[PDB]
């Protein structure tokens, strides 16, 4: 059930012989996950800068333990890359001494838990560095260190955490992310199932950095914080099987509306090199929402349209929305197996100053295939702003809302007709073509696409 140790994993596999595989099995007290990834990317940059670009292949090796001793278990993950470039083999990572190496070592995962507060097995409470992830991925999907409380039952679901990142536990990685260095979070949600498949919920994040920025006249880096915040984000979400590859109901849907306010201070900067000159704080009062509807047209034809807008610009800056920064956005929002970015495999936008419209059709066959097809275009909402977190690094010009326009391809086999597969191949590929907002001198297109092989054993 949810407390599994890969329920939330992406891939939805499961090993030949364990205990989810067939239920007169013992849980299996280790195994191995193992990734086979090529990755094409071209131009990450829009050809504004030298390289940019990838065309590589990497083995991704995740050796697990696992533990059960009646209320307590335990659990271990960690993960060894080799590869010819710095390529994603890992979904869920992001971003001197931050420099990934072409091969590295690192900790994924290392929990303790304990489930007997309550009767519940849904009900479980985690320590440790640990997947935390909801169903839209926008909010949390990531591995950090944290102390989350987790309680699913059929009428009430509740959760209840506290992270933050001391280390990436990588062989190559020293340091962390400015916006994750001193910055710890606290969230909880509620939400019940109103009717059979439908849920309605509240969602807190609260994220407070007690770091501090650079000192006026003191050079400013790559790894220098560029704001100190205190944020939280109210949101409320009503959902129909929204992310729900095996639905029965002829639609679904989601909608979110998230209210972020607070305040930050940001640090001011010029060039002599980046010298810091001061700082600025102000209110935050910025909005989010996300909004689709998916048509299950028959057993393996889908259809959907999404619509999503995080605020931008305001009053000095108030009006612009963020993400907690855990996210992923991924999720299964075209009704299939696999997950999907929701803002672009491309672009990844952040929901940050961005509107997205948003249409896709999938076909799914059992457990053994799917194939998404997907359409976005994003504007920007405030033209003078600049966006969030974005998988294209090139510059907005001013006063140009069109950022862009992309298209998506995912297709998936299940393997190894198949009850529970514990082995896929997946094709994930898109085509961004950018607009205006970038300006003249830019490629017309860039994509980024991935072949990955995945075997659970
Ligand atoms: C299904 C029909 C359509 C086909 C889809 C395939 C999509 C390709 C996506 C990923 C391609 C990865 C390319 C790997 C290059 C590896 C290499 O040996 O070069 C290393 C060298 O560059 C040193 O750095
Ligand atoms: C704060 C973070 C804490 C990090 C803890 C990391 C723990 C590492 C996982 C190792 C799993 C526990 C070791 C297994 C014990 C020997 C055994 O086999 O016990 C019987 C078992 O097979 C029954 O299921
Ligand atoms: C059933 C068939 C499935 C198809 C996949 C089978 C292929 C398995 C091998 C994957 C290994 C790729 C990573 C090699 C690391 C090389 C390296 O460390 O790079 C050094 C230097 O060359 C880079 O600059
Ligand atoms: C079946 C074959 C599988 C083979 C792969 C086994 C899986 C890997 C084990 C995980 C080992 C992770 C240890 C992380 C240490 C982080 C660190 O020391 O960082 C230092 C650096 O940050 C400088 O300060
Ligand atoms: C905003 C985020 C805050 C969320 C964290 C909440 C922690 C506080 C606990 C408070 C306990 C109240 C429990 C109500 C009774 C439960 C019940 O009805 O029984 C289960 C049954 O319905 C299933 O079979
Ligand atoms: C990038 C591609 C994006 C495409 C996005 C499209 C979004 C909307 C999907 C709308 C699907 C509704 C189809 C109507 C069902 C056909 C029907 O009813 O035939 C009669 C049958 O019901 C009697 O048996
Ligand atoms: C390491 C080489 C690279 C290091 C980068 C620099 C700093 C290293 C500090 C490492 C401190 C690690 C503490 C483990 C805590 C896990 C846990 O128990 O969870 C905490 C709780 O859940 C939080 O809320
Ligand atoms: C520029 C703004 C453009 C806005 C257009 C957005 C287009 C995207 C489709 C979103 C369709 C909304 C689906 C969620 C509502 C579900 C619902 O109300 O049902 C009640 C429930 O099912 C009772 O059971
Ligand atoms: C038939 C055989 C199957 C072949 C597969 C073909 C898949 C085609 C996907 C292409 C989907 C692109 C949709 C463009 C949206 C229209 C639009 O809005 O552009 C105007 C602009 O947004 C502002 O007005
Ligand atoms: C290199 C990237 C590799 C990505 C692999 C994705 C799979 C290739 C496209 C397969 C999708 C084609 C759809 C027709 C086959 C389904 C069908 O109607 O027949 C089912 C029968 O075969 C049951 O077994
Ligand atoms: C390196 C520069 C030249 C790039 C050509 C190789 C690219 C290989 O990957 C294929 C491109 O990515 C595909 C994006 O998905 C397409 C979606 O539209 C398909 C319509 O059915
Ligand atoms: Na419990
Ligand atoms: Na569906």
């Amino acid at each position: 059930g949810s407390s599994h140790h890969h329920h939330h994993h992406s891939s939805g596999l499961v090993p030949r012989g364990s205990h989810m595989a067939n239920s007169g099995e013992a849980p299996k007290n280790f195994g191995l996950d193992v990734k086979i990834t090529g990755e094409s990317e071209n131009d990450r940059d829009l050809g504004t800068a030298p390289g940019g670009t990838l065309n590589d292949i990497g083995i991704d090796l995740r050796p697990w333990a696992f533990g059960q001793w009646g209320d307590w278990s335990a659990y271990f993950m960690g993960q060894a890359v080799a590869a010819t470039d710095t390529i994603e083999t890992d979904t869920l990572q992001s971003d001197d001494g931050r420099e990934p190496d072409k091969s590295y070592l690192a900790a994924r995962e290392f929990w303790v838990d304990y489930a007997g507060l309550t009767a519940y097995p849904g009900e479980h409470l985690r320590f440790g560095r640990q997947r935390l992830r909801e169903d839209s991925g926008q909010w949390q999907d990531t591995n950090i260190e944290a102390l989350n409380w987790s309680f699913e039952t059929t009428l009430l679901n509740a959760h209840a955490g506290v992270a933050q990142r001391f280390s990436e536990y990588r062989t190559d990685l020293d340091e962390l992310a400015p916006e994750d260095k001193d910055r710890t979070h606290v969230f909880g949600d509620i939400s019940t199932q109103w009717a059979p498949h439908h849920r309605i919920g509240v969602r807190i994040h609260h994220a407070d950095d007690s770091g501090h920025l650079r000192r006026p006249g003191e050079e400013v880096d790559n790894l220098d914080k560029t704001y100190t915040g205190q944020l939280t984000w109210l949101g409320i979400e009503a959902t129909g099987d929204a992310y729900n590859y095996r639905s029965s109901m002829p639609l679904n849907y989601w909608a979110s509306a998230t209210w972020l306010t607070g305040d930050r201070d940001n640090l001011t900067t010029t060039t002599v090199r980046r010298i810091a000159t001061g700082k600025q704080s102000g209110d935050v009062n910025a909005f989010g929402v996300d909004l689709g509807l998916r048509w299950n047209i028959d057993e393996q034809w889908k259809a959907g349209v999404g619509y999503a807008r995080g605020s931008g610009g305001g009053k000095d800056g108030e009006e612009q929305f963020q993400q907690t920064g855990l996210e992923s956005n991924r999720s299964n929002f075209t009704g299939t197996r696999s997950r999907v970015h929701r803002f672009g495999e491309a672009f990844r936008g952040e929901l940050s100053n961005l509107q997205a419209a948003t249409l896709f059709g999938s076909w799914q066959l059992r457990e053994d295939y799917d194939a998404s097809l997907v359409y976005h275009k994003f504007w920007r909402v405030d033209d003078d702003s600049d966006i969030g977190t974005s998988g294209i690094n090139a510059a907005l010009q001013p006063g140009e809302k069109d950022i862009g326009q992309e298209l998506d391809l995912v297709v998936t086999k299940y393997f190894k007709y198949v009850d529970e597969p514990s082995a896929l191949i997946r094709f994930r590929g898109g085509l961004f073509k950018p607009g205006d907002a970038y300006g003249p001198g830019t490629d017309s297109t860039m994509h980024r696409a991935f072949v990955d092989f995945i075997w659970r054993f």
